[PDB]
């Protein structure tokens, strides 16, 4: 994590929500990602942080007391997990659609080839390629 | 990146724009993100990749060639850089703002106190926070 501008010792990505508990259910029972921080009531807020997977990078949610809500959904805003492991793939998709949780078709024909794109509490497009990614040279 | 429901190999926020060229001067000429990846007319789309600092982690912002819009701006969806070295902090912020972005008042006064928020060219709020982020312990 050394930025050419900068040395950054952790970085987070932070989205608000009106359905904490609900977005919990899915992160941490659904994908099973690690809690790594919570607060509760700070200047009206709640929130709570999910290890991706630890904290070098993570996740927070926040809900204000006095209401909140989730980004306007994007079908192309994306969150894209490469899992090479077509099994492991399978399984977490799976779980995810058992617990309640919609497969939608990606915006991208291009996602929709080895990909499955399952959409968060709040609309956020989580995707699920079968491959490795990049290799950025 | 060793999930416990599955093993990753990559991870990528996928965001949509209707101004490529400008996101690209932001987040490569002011933050000095390195392209790890680009692709002209496919489905109709262009896009570029920007490591975060590499490939494990990065960055991709799409645009339609039939017109594309980017997330509705929420001020509580952040994109946070811990910089504990206050005088990168400053070095970085001061780029941007003279590079023409502006500096806005945080939603949560929280990132107000020791952070600096910019704009990228779509709302979405950057945020250079002086410490190290959270322990996860």
């Amino acid at each position: 994590k050394r930025f050419s501008s900068f040395q950054a010792a952790q970085i987070r990505i932070a989205r608000p929500t009106g359905q904490l508990d609900e977005i919990i259910r899915f992160y941490e029972e659904g994908l099973c990602l690690k809690r790594i921080g919570e607060f509760s009531q700070h200047n009206g807020y709640d929130g709570v942080m999910f290890g991706l997977p630890h904290a070098d990078y993570h996740l927070e949610f926040t809900q204000y007391e006095g209401g909140s809500t989730a980004p306007v959904p994007h079908p192309d805003s994306l969150l894209v997990f490469y899992v090479p492991n077509a099994v492991e793939l399978a399984a977490i998709t799976s779980k995810l659609k058992h617990m309640g949780y919609q497969e939608v078709e990606s915006e991208n024909p291009y996602w929709s080839n080895g990909g499955v794109t399952i959409e968060d509490p709040d609309g956020w497009r989580i995707v699920f390629m079968n491959s490795k990614g990049i290799s950025g040279k």
